[PDB]
DNA sequence: TTTGTAGGACTGCCCTTTAAT
DNA sequence: AATTAAAGGGCAGTCCTACAA
């Protein structure tokens, strides 16, 4: 048998796997709903970690690895961080 | 039988902006 | 002006499941 694509697939396969649509409504998890237990898995293993979106940062010398850890140090909202790092009252710039 | 797959369904952690003080 | 709690918007890593192999 041959798939819409040209390439030879089983008898029994409704498309390669190259084919194969896994988007919106044809993916095998589409309109799932995960468990508490699912949810609560993978909560623990994502503790700890830093997302790849974080923005090394100076504090007028003093550098920390995100802005949230400059907000942690200094005490203050991260919010703050923001503000200082744009206003020109203070030294304050995100690293390359 | 078993395995691989990819995106849906989620998470922590993150950054910014807005309201309200 | 200075500050913050929430709401807005993000990202890769985890789980999960039907289907090709
Ligand atoms: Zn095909």
């Amino acid at each position: 048998k041959f798939c819409k694509c040209g390439v030879r697939i089983q008898t029994s396969a409704y498309t390669c796997s190259k084919c194969r649509n896994r988007s919106g409504e044809n993916n095998s998890f589409f309109n799932h709903k995960h468990s508490d237990i699912t949810k609560s898995k993978i909560s623990e293993k994502m503790k700890g970690k830093k997302p790849s979106n974080i923005k090394k940062i100076s504090c007028d010398g003093v550098i920390f690895d995100c802005a949230a850890d400059a907000a942690r140090h200094f005490k203050i909202s991260s919010g703050l961080v923001t503000y200082r790092v744009k206003s020109d009252k203070w030294n304050w710039f995100y690293i390359n």
